[PDB]
């Protein structure tokens, strides 16, 4: 079970490497852009296997799964997805930057995940 996390308002795939960067990029079937979430609010990159993550600066990256709440995300109905430590939300831009900023309810803020 893995999930693509594709932002509203650009189209482009949550998406990120060994390196620990996240960022969109358009679909392109590969793994990295397939993420599982185990039910302990982590969500984890399929391809890499480490744990979605950000602090309050809204820089937003991928560790080996620490188990800290910063790691930890909250999927809302309307599509935000927030950070349980800082409560920012996931926001992305079209030349694929990713980043968290407190919620504005705008469409680069909603994600679908299926
Ligand atoms: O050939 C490597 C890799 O390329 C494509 O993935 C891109 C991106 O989605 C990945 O996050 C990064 C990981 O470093 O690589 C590319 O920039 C896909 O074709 C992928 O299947 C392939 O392995
Ligand atoms: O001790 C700080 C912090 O360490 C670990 O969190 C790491 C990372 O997952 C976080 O995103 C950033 C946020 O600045 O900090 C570390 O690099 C965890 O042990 C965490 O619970 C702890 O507060
Ligand atoms: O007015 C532009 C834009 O501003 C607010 O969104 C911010 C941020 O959430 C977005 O990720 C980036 C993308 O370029 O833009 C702003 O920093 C929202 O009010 C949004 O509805 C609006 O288009």
């Amino acid at each position: 079970a893995s999930v693509t996390i594709r932002n509203a308002q650009t189209g482009r795939l949550l998406d990120s490497n060994y390196n620990g960067n996240v960022y969109t990029l358009p679909a392109n079937g590969g793994n990295y852009q397939r993420w599982t979430g185990p039910g302990d609010g982590t969500v984890r990159n399929a391809q890499t296997g480490r744990c979605l993550d950000s602090n309050y600066d809204g820089a937003v990256y991928t560790l080996p799964c620490n188990g800290g709440s910063y790691q930890k995300w909250l999927f809302y109905s309307n599509g935000y997805i927030q950070n349980v430590e800082t409560g920012r939300v996931l926001d992305s831009n079209y030349n694929g930057n990713v980043y968290t900023l407190p919620a504005n309810g705008g469409n680069y803020q909603k994600w679908y995940t299926g």
